[PDB]
């Protein structure tokens, strides 16, 4: 009889092969050992099924219409108040929510259709709490408020911190509370490259480069301070974000 379709999120649903009388088709799916059930208006494995957890926690998994997109959430043992969920975009990214007894977001993870992520954690009911970034290689650390997420790293009197807007806009930013002109450090961002231009003395050293690839790239300056020189190169560790900062 059934049909087996594969679902963003790493799961599957079955699907009758024939409707029943009213015309709706039968959903059985097992997610990590969970048996969920439903039946559909359509006949392409959308729609919602609906289980519990041991503890009696209510289970619902909600398949968009065209398979795009996959919700699975978790509520207290009455189905009133959510206790977790988690959406798979067309992307493949996912965003893995906790919520307190109040229904309010309490933990969120994002992970990227790259794999990068980011943690915000100990969410208040203001939207404010602690933020990383998870890259490859490394992890860049901060806080998150309803206005910026903001990462910081230090090294020496600098100050580097990467910002990730409410809607998703990264700007960077150096400060250098160095006295010495000779060794002081600023910058300037271009946000149309992404770049984050350092100079010292008046002439520029480097160009860091913060890539749609969720990656960050170091290139120097010649001594002229005009001409890029060599190539860029990728930070593969938190010491090398540090280095540029000297």
């Amino acid at each position: 009889n059934s049909v087996s379709v594969d679902l963003p999120g790493s799961m599957k649903v079955l699907v009758s092969k024939s409707s029943n009388a009213d015309g709706k088709y039968d959903l059985i799916a097992t997610v990590d050992a969970l048996e969920l059930s439903g039946t559909s208006d359509k006949n392409n494995g959308s729609g919602v099924l609906e289980g519990v957890k041991a503890d009696a926690s209510k289970v619902k998994l909600t398949i968009s219409d065209d398979l795009g997109q996959t919700t699975l959430e978790v509520f207290k043992s009455d189905g009133s108040t959510l206790v977790s969920k988690k959406v798979t975009s067309k992307d493949k990214s996912s965003t893995e929510e906790k919520f307190n007894e109040k229904g309010e977001v309490s933990e969120k993870i994002i992970t990227r259709a790259d794999g990068t992520r980011l943690e915000y954690t100990g969410i208040k009911s203001d939207g404010s709490g602690k933020a990383k970034e998870v890259l490859k290689g490394y992890v860049l650390e901060g806080t998150l408020t309803a206005e910026k997420t903001t990462l910081v790293v230090k090294e020496g009197t600098v100050t580097l911190s990467k910002n990730i807007s409410k809607s998703g806009a990264v700007s960077v930013e150096l400060n250098d509370t160095d006295s010495s002109a000779a060794t002081k450090k600023t910058a300037a961002w271009n946000s149309g490259t992404s770049t984050l231009t350092i100079t010292v003395n008046s002439k520029k050293t480097k160009d860091l480069v913060f890539t749609s690839s969720n990656t960050i790239t170091v290139q120097q300056y010649d001594s002229n301070g005009t001409s890029l020189e060599g190539s860029a190169v990728e930070i593969t560790k938190l010491d090398e974000i540090k280095n540029a900062l000297k």
